């Protein structure tokens, strides 16, 4: 539909470009925000499942939590490929729209305790599709902006997008105590304290908003007429660990924190507070990116990783052993530090990756001869392709962290096994980051 698109031309940006770009960003954001809601749905639902009569083991509950990152991580690169094929307009609507399927489904499944575990697996995997909308959403919205304004534009899209996790964790525990949707078949379950739990509401609540913004994408967003070899580059694989330790930890803690808290402090209503982790984690991401812009992303990343390690070590002192020899207040504080520090890490790592990967490619093609034009060109495309692939690999952390808790608990009755692996991982990361700093990035 839009065949003349010249965002770098000031006149064009004034008469038509900015208006168009602005409308597309402000439909993009709520669409992405909702996807993140759906992606992490089981982080609030699985804790409430035994409260409605389900008898799944602890590991099974963590698994339901973990799996949507597997399918999300898998579809991220296919999803980025989709937006040039079907256009940003129809694909945003569609990638938003289909999420009504798991939402609606989970609602009924949750009211029937004869629903097999297998059915929840399937739903869990379907929610994961929402994890892939990022790759697609981000790819798309960059085309609507000139180079000078893309950082701001992508920052806001991804930024507010990641907010979806904490807004879902915020309202899901609240709507779950109301008897709305009675006429759609919601049924309450009386709890020990005398109140009533409407678990269907946790997912059903997003259906009206999903539908509203599917429409908004279809009629409101526009289409604009305007990779393999990068896997061989070893630096991509090194960088992918860093993002996975940061972004993967943001998501992974988002998925597993509430379930873990219940296993460690069974008498705390953690869903009253859990949303605050992903909240500050999402805000930290943008702060991480801003600090990297001014200070250098590897420097920020390195310090952050050191904090990540320290804070993951402190977490052991907060735990009960075995009866109740622990402290929930310290446990929470520390996790907020880990949430914050993971989010910050997301942003510093992401910024660092694109910087390091641009200069590596620039220097390489210059070294074999080639115009500055061809140098900038191949630096552009390769980093774009590198960043997509990293962002896919990173999401795997969202599976590994809660799944590790689950296996740790099932095999030892303690989470200490899972936390030992995390600590080691962070330690290796500060070493890896120290390395690139000494090897590439100290000279900037
Ligand atoms: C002219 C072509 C018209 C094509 C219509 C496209 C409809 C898409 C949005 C509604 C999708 C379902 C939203 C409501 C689900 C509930
Ligand atoms: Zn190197």
């Amino acid at each position: 539909v839009i065949t003349d698109w010249r965002p770098e031309d000031p006149a064009f940006w004034q008469q038509r470009g900015q208006r168009i770009a602005s409308r597309n960003l402000w439909i993009s954001v709520p669409c992405l925000l909702l996807a993140f809601c759906v992606w992490m749905l089981f982080s609030a639902v699985a804790v409430n499942l035994p409260k409605v009569g389900f008898n799944f083991t602890t590991d099974q509950l963590f698994m339901l939590t973990a799996l949507p990152s597997v399918s999300g991580a898998l579809l991220r690169v296919p999803y980025s490929f989709m937006v040039p094929i079907f256009g940003g307009r129809r694909w945003t609507a569609f990638s938003t729209g289909i999420l009504i399927i798991p939402c609606v489904w989970l609602g009924f499944a949750v009211q029937d305790t004869s629903t097999p575990y297998s059915v929840f697996i399937i739903i869990s995997l379907l929610c994961g599709f929402a994890g892939a909308n990022f790759a697609s959403s981000m790819a798309n919205i960059s085309f609507f902006f000139p180079k000078q304004k893309q950082g701001g534009a992508l920052g806001l899209n991804g930024g507010l997008g990641n907010m979806g996790v904490s807004v879902m964790q915020l309202v899901a525990p609240l709507v779950v105590s109301l008897s709305i949707f009675a006429v759609f078949g919601s049924q309450g379950v009386k709890q020990p304290d005398g109140t009533e739990l409407y678990l269907a509401n946790a997912s059903w609540i997003w259906v009206p908003f999903l539908a509203i913004f599917t429409i908004a994408a279809w009629f409101g967003m526009n289409d604009l007429a305007t990779q393999l070899p990068v896997l061989k580059r070893g630096h991509l694989w090194i960088m992918s660990l860093l993002y996975l330790a940061t972004f993967g930890s943001f998501i992974g803690f988002s998925a597993g924190f509430a379930m873990l808290s219940k296993t460690q402090f069974p008498d705390v209503q953690i869903l009253q507070y859990a949303f605050f982790g992903p909240f500050i984690g999402a805000l930290a991401r943008s702060a991480g990116g801003a600090l990297s812009d001014r200070l250098g992303g590897t420097r920020v990343t390195l310090v952050n990783f050191i904090l990540m390690a320290i804070f993951s070590g402190l977490l052991f002192l907060t735990l009960p052993t075995d009866g109740q020899g622990g402290s929930f207040m310290a446990f929470f504080a520390v996790f907020l530090a880990l949430f914050l520090t993971a989010g910050l890490g997301s942003g510093s790592t992401f910024q660092m990756i694109s910087v390091i990967f641009r200069k590596l490619t620039m220097d390489r093609v210059k070294a074999e001869g080639g115009s500055d034009e061809r140098a900038m060109r191949e630096a552009a495309t390769d980093t774009a392709a590198a960043l997509g692939f990293i962002s896919a690999i990173g999401a795997i952390g969202g599976f590994f962290i809660p799944k590790a808790f689950g296996s740790s608990l099932a095999l030892t009755g303690s989470p200490v096994g899972a936390m030992k692996v995390f600590l080691i991982f962070y330690i290796a990361c500060v070493v890896i980051t120290w390395a690139v700093y000494g090897r590439h990035s100290k000279k900037l």
